[PDB]
C-alpha cells in the first residue's frame, strides 16, 4: 500500500522538491531514507525516530534534507546530483518493515 | 563494521548452518533477516523486537530458521536450494540502519 510521490515531479535546479509519503502503516518506530532504488545504509540520507522525534543524518546527507513526522522528505535547493531515485523504509514495531521508492528530475 | 559469517560455509545436505552475527552496534531496536542479498519485505525470514522479545515470521519463513538475541540465525535441515545469500538488517534506535549479508553453500 505504501507509495511515494514527487511534488513537483520535474524540479527546477535551485528550489525545493517534496517527496510525499502515502498509506503509512500502523504501529511505527521510525523512518529511513536512502539515495537510490534499494535499501542501503551506505547511501542512507537520514534516519528519524518517531518516539524521540529526532533525526540522524546518514552518509548521503547533504544538509538539504528536512524530514517530516509523516516520513515526507523535503529537499531544498535541488542539485543536478540530487536527481534520481529515493527509497523510504518504514520500520514497523514488529520489525516486518515496508519500503517504497520514488524519483524526481532536475534541470 | 557489522559483519556476519556462515559456520560452516560448506554445509552437508541435511545438516545445519549458523550465521554468526558479531560487531553488533550498541543501542538497537531489533533485527530482520531476509533471503537474498537485498533487504526486501517479501523475502523476509524473521523480524525480532529486542524489547518486546517478540519474533514474527516473514513470508520467507520455512520453519527451519531460528533467530537469537545475539542476532545470529541458525538454519536446520538445509536443502541444496538454500545455497545463496542472506541479508541481516540491524535496526538502530536513531534509525540509521546497518546491514550485513551472509553466504552458505550445500554439497
Amino acid at each position: 500500500q505504501l507509495t511515494t510521490e514527487s511534488m513537483p515531479f520535474n524540479v527546477a535546479e535551485g528550489k525545493e522538491v517534496l517527496l510525499l509519503v502515502h498509506n503509512l502503516p500502523q504501529q511505527l518506530f521510525g523512518y529511513s531514507w536512502y539515495k537510490g532504488e534499494r535499501v542501503d545504509g551506505n547511501r542512507q540520507i537520514v534516519g528519524y525516530a518517531i518516539g524521540t522525534q529526532q533525526a540522524t543524518p546518514g552518509p548521503a546527507n547533504s544538509g538539504r534534507e528536512t524530514i517530516y513526522p509523516n516520513a515526507s522528505l523535503l529537499i531544498q535547493n535541488v542539485t543536478q546530483n540530487d536527481t534520481g531515485f529515493y527509497t523510504l523504509q518504514v520500520i514497523k514495531s514488529d520489525l516486518v518493515n515496508e519500503e517504497a521508492t520514488g524519483q524526481f528530475h532536475v534541470y
